[PDB]
């Protein structure tokens, strides 16, 4: 591989917090300074791990373009190494080069995807890279949208985020929202889906709103994911049945955690599949769960085999809390492949 | 360490299926084989130990007992399967084995206490104690299982239920079960608390619709695992706050599934997994594996817990998962930021 890639893939990736990153947004000359030796550092970590794949993998074009895409994106940024924070211009060039970064990658997920078809045309070792792959690509992508949604002059994002942050971030709205975008797809493909049920306790702050300060987008993957498998599961096994039983969810805020279960009827999973559900080939929910773990978090399913599913999310209830889970290239993660 | 312990040591133990255990000639030539081999295995585990936790009064009388059982054992090898009195004696010889070990699991737990206050434990011999005490009482479930069933089927005088083969219920009520074990924490609950939480039972038989649960199991190893976990789900119930608790038994194709939910203001996820570190709730749990089942708890921090039993609906694939002191076991004594 390049130099650069060789000596950036000795660093290891620095995680932040979810406080930090809405620090940012409080300057741009300190997110310039830590993004342009972070990204190339979390960029060459992954790049190591793509060398090891099985050569029928690696060599297919979609892999072999991913691996160029983020070369180039690692060059791309190793060139404002030279330049000064102060300098006005390379922060103004550098928003523009994440933006173009941004767009670069902005097909990296079905091309990796394409990648796997192709080498299938189970596999422990590809579902630990594709945890750490898709880990790192969740990280790039939050790390740099972050940069470009507060300091670009036309990407501003969403009025009410610093970034992709909500610091106000109404979990019972966003399940609100995944619940219907889930339900039109489900009436698309059945005519009928499974009504909400939705209870919240803020065990934190009784009978009050339940705000954390989160990312709304991953939150409601997370939760579109689990609604269109809890969806699907109760229309078909309630096909014969003359009613749908609702998707039962609970939003529960506590002192550490926030946690959501989505209940569902619809005749679960033996336990000794259960675990398919999460291996890739089918990405939503093993990316759904890299989502909830990327800040500490994690996702979890307890099925009833014969009756029903329990769908339960946990995020940190606090923002210094929620802090990167970042795959890291060293002999570790060499030994385990 | 004595010769036989070594030699049977060497051997790795033979698991056996619930349909196996579902001629005492045989059953004493294999008992008095397996029976060493198990106690062999643990007692060349127990001597990797910290050397202060093995030098315990505490360790050293299990070792003492475990030593004193395998020499017993070993001396049937010199008696014909044939020999009336030997199969006579040797029932014997196991309820004398039975009344020696009857104390090790709180004696067991006197020497860990004793070490962790007395001593620093650093991080790997922590993990590698609750590792060993897994492996431990799940070896001394298996001793225990395998000699009552030889005594309870072949004594003139200890025999058990008639209904039941030895203690196996080849169809045990599992409902039943349920409302017993719910009823044996109610009493204990009232006597601490004067006041104790409801059962709402659920029954769905997905495998046999409207039909009785029934599955080939040990009634007594069920009703611990309940026991311990209606124990807790009603000493949270009655702290936190009497809500109910809600209980569902699913039988599956391949899986028996019962869900004990309680609003006892739920674990922070954080430390929920403290809960089955060293000891009914850890015990528990291998009662639930014993057999390939499972035992996992989700918390709702702020709200209440879901404990959840996975047993095989099949006594075929009810095998039990023994310990094995091999290079593997002995290495694991020995990738994310
Ligand atoms: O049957 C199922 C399988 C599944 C996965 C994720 C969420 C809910 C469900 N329900
Ligand atoms: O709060 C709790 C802790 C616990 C352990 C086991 C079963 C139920 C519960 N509930």
């Amino acid at each position: 591989v390049p130099r650069e890639v060789e000596h950036f893939s000795r660093y290891s990736p620095s995680p932040l917090s979810m406080k930090q990153l809405l620090d940012f947004g409080s300057c741009e000359r300190t997110s310039f300074a830590f993004l342009r030796q972070e990204l190339p550092v979390r960029l060459a970590n992954i790049l190591k791990e793509i060398d090891i794949l099985p050569t029928q993998l690696v060599n297919t074009s979609s892999v072999q373009l991913v691996k160029s895409w983020y070369i180039q994106s690692l060059m791309d940024l190793v060139e404002f190494h030279e330049k000064s924070p102060d300098d006005q211009k390379a922060l103004s060039d550098f928003v523009d080069t994440l933006i173009k970064v941004r767009n670069r990658h902005h097909n990296v997920v079905p091309t990796m995807a394409q990648g796997i078809i192709e080498y299938k045309d189970t596999n422990q070792n590809l579902q630990y890279f594709l945890d750490r792959f898709y880990m790192n690509r969740i990280s790039t992508r939050m790390l740099m949208n972050q940069h470009i949604l507060i300091f670009s002059d036309s990407q501003t994002g969403n009025p009410s985020h610093i970034g992709s942050i909500d610091p106000n971030c109404d979990v019972v709205a966003v399940v609100q929202d995944a619940f219907e975008c889930s339900r039109m797809l489900c009436d698309q493909y059945y005519l009928s889906s499974p009504e909400l049920k939705l209870t919240q306790v803020n065990g934190k702050f009784p009978d009050q709103p339940i705000h954390i300060v989160y990312v709304p987008s991953h939150l409601h993957h997370m939760l579109f994911e689990l609604f269109k498998n809890a969806m699907r599961a109760t229309v078909e096994h309630q096909e014969n049945q003359p009613s749908l039983t609702p998707i039962e969810v609970i939003v529960v805020l506590g002192k550490e955690d926030l946690t959501i279960k989505i209940s569902d009827r619809g005749g679960g999973v033996p336990l000794r599949i259960i675990d398919r559900l999460f291996s890739y080939t089918g990405y939503g929910l093993p990316i759904s769960r890299l989502y909830a773990k990327y800040f500490q978090g994690d996702l979890n399913l307890y099925s009833l085999s014969g009756y029903g599913t329990d769908a339960i999310i946990y995020l940190k209830a606090l923002s210094s809390e929620s802090i990167e889970k970042l795959p890291v290239f060293n002999k570790s993660a060499f030994k385990h492949y």
